[PDB]
């Protein structure tokens, strides 16, 4: 059976980056109780938005969340960031509240204009969204930089992001280099991800082999899978280095242990055609299904056509079928044509 | 004339039900004054409740790290003396990794004893972190064993959970009989998505009789929701004739409804639609809107026709950066046609 070897290799950019948007990458990311609410009655804004946040948190019944929400607002009337934020997400998602966008922006717009740059942050990524308060990508833009010239590492990477991948800001390759690095000098191995991919493709920056090797290579040592197929690629064609297949199948195997549906479906081919490592059709086969349940067509290719023979697995026509359609489905013709033949 | 190569292009058929390529284990992942002395009195004296509330608020509120410390030891008092709130939030501690170090085999213990006596909400919870292994030690038979925990106390997230890991998913093992109990269970509370799988169980002959009129009457209730995967399957059966007679008229009113509520693959029907003249006048502007709309989520069918209509201008002004973006990016999905109109453009 050497129809499964004779297709076409998709030979891979260097640096393969998420095809989703970063902003929904980063939009993911007894008595005493009397004693303590005569607090809050007089003035204490504090103890107004503890007892009122533990109130509605603590309790399902109606009358009683309503009666905490009161003390939440009255503390955000009194200037508490805290009461402020707490307040300001239950109109953003609608929770014990109706949904107000106009009541959620007023919230978050105080408790980010004085407090910390992970409330800015999350501000101004609620607002390239749309949910919650009104979309307005300036006031998003805005906040998120504001956040991230302060210091934040996560604002710093969704600054970078945006003017570079996003099909909501505009793009800006220079100014994305400059929170880039900014966020890669503090650890972050995403952000030393994507500087070296900048530093490769010469966006934003000149082309520079040694540049994409130093940050990757830091990004790689966290064990960032993206960056250890990187590495994988570097290794291969002598990027920054001398070529070195050996040590570039290394690297695949950290990616593939590590998750990456991408170099696993590439370790269950690298076995299939015994050519840098002994061929092993049972093991391919166990990475091509590692790859396939987390969606990638090319592995459900490969696997569905191993069930279809009994490469490296029992001869079963139903888990055959099973993975054909699942991979026709997202877009593989070749897919089709196999499982137009299984009657 | 250059019309008769894209209008030769095969179209994808899909069937009656067209059920979400993702895991299902997955899925359901994604869905101090005088007041004080009195509080802290009450948890030095046995008061468990106490404890918890002032041991949370400390660990919450204050940034001295001592101070983080002594609530800790406070919401541990608590969980040993048996509060349920107690042994969930120190549970969690333990799984994030939060103040003291990740200890699964710790976050185990805790978060167990708040599901063997807590909400079905938390035992559904527990269950898919047993599942994903985040947190906790991965055991497959115990998240089974505390998903039909929170599914047999009539909680309906857990029954569709349970019927989706008995039907759809690679890690949980497969049985159709149980997939539509659990899925019959939830479908009666009025949950669409539940109704959708169930009808998809029936019209395809997994763990019940295959039935058109069942599988007609729970997707109706389902369409009727405004379930986009729904809607679209009721397209197919008013079309093809599946517990109704064939009515192209009302099969266009639930693709009409699925376009619109954003699912890809009735966007590119919609767009099939009006690029073939056929069944509505032919409108390509608006086809090669609705393939937009379908190739950016992931549609390869739209993508390649909106890819060749952005090369050759159809509807759209010639554009061949953006033919070449969409054709490389359905390419990539192992569209081979549309690998072979890439060839042709240099």
């Amino acid at each position: 059976l050497d129809a499964l070897l004779a297709m076409p290799v998709k030979e891979t950019k260097v640096f393969v980056e998420s095809n989703e948007e970063p902003l929904f990458v980063m939009l993911k990311s007894g008595a005493w109780m009397q004693q303590l609410r005569h607090q809050a009655d007089q003035g204490d804004a504090k103890s107004a938005f503890w007892l009122g946040r533990f109130t509605v948190e603590d309790s399902r019944d109606g009358k009683t969340i309503d009666e905490g929400i009161r003390l939440i607002r009255r503390s955000a009337e009194g200037g508490f960031v805290r009461a402020q934020l707490y307040l300001g997400t239950l109109y953003a998602n609608g929770t014990h509240v109706k949904a107000d966008p106009h009541e959620a922006e007023k919230w978050l717009s105080r408790a980010a204009g004085q407090g910390s740059p992970m409330v800015q942050l999350y501000l101004g990524l609620m607002y390239g969204h749309g949910k919650g308060v009104p979309r307005d990508l300036n006031k998003s833009l805005f906040w998120v930089e504001k956040a991230a010239d302060r210091g934040l590492p996560h604002a710093q990477l969704a600054r970078g992001l945006f003017a570079s991948f996003s099909h909501y800001y505009p793009r800006d390759d220079e100014k994305a280099v400059l929170y880039l690095t900014k966020a890669a000098k503090q650890g972050m191995p995403m952000a030393q991800f994507y500087l070296a991919l900048m530093y490769q493709r010469g966006r934003g920056v000149e082309q520079s082999n040694e540049q994409a090797l130093h940050w990757n290579m830091l990004a790689a040592e966290q064990g960032y899978p993206d960056a250890e197929y990187a590495m994988s690629r570097m290794a291969e064609l002598g990027i920054g280095v001398t070529a070195d297949k050996a040590w570039s199948m290394m690297w695949l195997d950290r990616a593939a242990h590590h998750g990456m549906p991408l170099a696993q479906y590439l370790m269950g081919m690298a076995y299939l055609e015994g050519k840098s490592v002994p061929q092993d059709l049972p093991v391919a086969a166990a990475w091509f299904y590692k790859a396939a349940m987390q969606g990638n067509a090319d592995a459900q290719l490969r696997l569905g056509y191993m069930y279809a023979r009994g490469i490296g697995v029992p001869v079963d026509k139903p888990k055959a079928v099973a993975w054909l359609e699942k991979a026709a489905s997202a877009g593989n013709t070749v897919a089709g044509q196999w499982l137009k033949q299984l009657d």
